[PDB]
């Protein structure tokens, strides 16, 4: 199973930046740090919700065919709130029909993350749609309430080290959970849509209790008021992974780095890359930009 990226047609870096900027004006439009709804949050997490579904085993899921637009995953639960970042994203699309939904998709997360001061991520073009049938069955996306062994078995599958995935996970200094929508709640650290590397700090250096929230499920919580997933609390009881999370809390430079590729990575799972495609682009922001 290959899935060969496609540039859309006479597309090149300045019709990819225009997509940028308009998710980028619209996330300065529609996001405020005190929001329930993070957009720019959701776009993040969609980008990866939408890679995560991927199987290096056989190449099914994955971000190329922009699956998520369609009904068995648009409703998968892991994806419960996602739904605000699809609707975020509909009058983009609207604007440029030509982008594949799996180059919007991905291309929202990686708009936001730069938007919101996290790395550049160099960013692909070639996503092509694929049908309906080809949409992933759900429970391809990590459960929450595991230990560090489920998360680093998880992450095999996505082709992920323990540094990826330590890498990974520090997007939760993002936003937060939401009871309704995960069983979980609460904000990781400093939820206003700002992408530092709070959550390795956070970790370290909270003082974390081993709580029920109102769902019944189980999370650490700290007396600052953030909250820490099983599985993000992982990532200090493993020592592999604590050490990185050690690394990561005390170089901000090097976990944007290293997060800045393995998002890249994860959005670009599953797909092949012809030797003549262009090079990655690099989106300004709109700060960058004067806009
Ligand atoms: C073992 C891995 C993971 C699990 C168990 C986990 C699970 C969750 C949970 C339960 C939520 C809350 C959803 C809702 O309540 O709104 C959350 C949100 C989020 N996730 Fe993860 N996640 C994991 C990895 C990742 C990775 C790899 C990234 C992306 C690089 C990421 C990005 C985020 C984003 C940006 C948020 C904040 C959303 C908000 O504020 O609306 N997550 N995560
Ligand atoms: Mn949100």
């Amino acid at each position: 199973l290959v899935h060969v990226a496609s540039v859309e047609k006479g597309r090149s870096y300045e019709d990819f930046q225009k997509v940028y900027n308009a998710i980028a004006l619209k996330l300065r439009e529609d996001d405020e740090y005190e929001n329930y709804i993070g957009y720019g949050d959701d776009l993040v997490r969609l980008a990866w919700h939408i890679s995560g579904t991927w199987d290096k085993h056989d190449n099914t899921g994955g971000s190329y065919g922009g699956t998520y637009r369609f009904k068995k995953e648009f409703n998968d639960p892991s994806n419960a709130g996602l739904q605000n970042g699809f609707k975020f994203l509909e009058p983009i699309h609207k604007e440029f029909p030509w982008i594949s939904s799996g180059d919007l998709f991905s291309l929202g997360g990686v708009t936001a993350v730069q938007e919101m001061q996290g790395p550049k991520i160099p960013w692909r073009c070639g996503r092509v749609d694929t049908p309906e049938d080809t949409t992933p069955d759900n429970g391809r996306l990590p459960d929450a309430d595991k230990d560090a062994g489920y998360v680093r078995t998880f992450f095999q599958r996505l082709n992920m080290n323990d540094r990826e995935v330590v890498a990974l996970m520090g997007a939760h200094a993002l936003g937060k959970t939401h009871l309704k929508n995960s069983g979980y709640e609460g904000p990781w650290g400093a939820a206003n849509n700002v992408f530092t590397n709070e959550f390795y700090l956070n970790l370290l250096n909270e003082d974390w209790k081993l709580e029920k929230n109102d769902a019944n499920n189980e999370q650490w919580d700290s007396k600052s008021g953030y909250m820490m997933l099983p599985t993000d609390y992982s990532l200090i009881q493993d020592p592999k992974y604590l050490s990185i999370v050690k690394e990561y809390a005390n170089d901000q430079d090097k976990f944007f780095k290293d997060f800045s590729k393995a998002f890249e990575k994860l959005l670009e799972n599953g797909i092949t890359f012809p030797k003549d495609a262009p090079s990655p682009f690099i989106f300004k922001t709109l700060e960058e930009q004067g806009l």
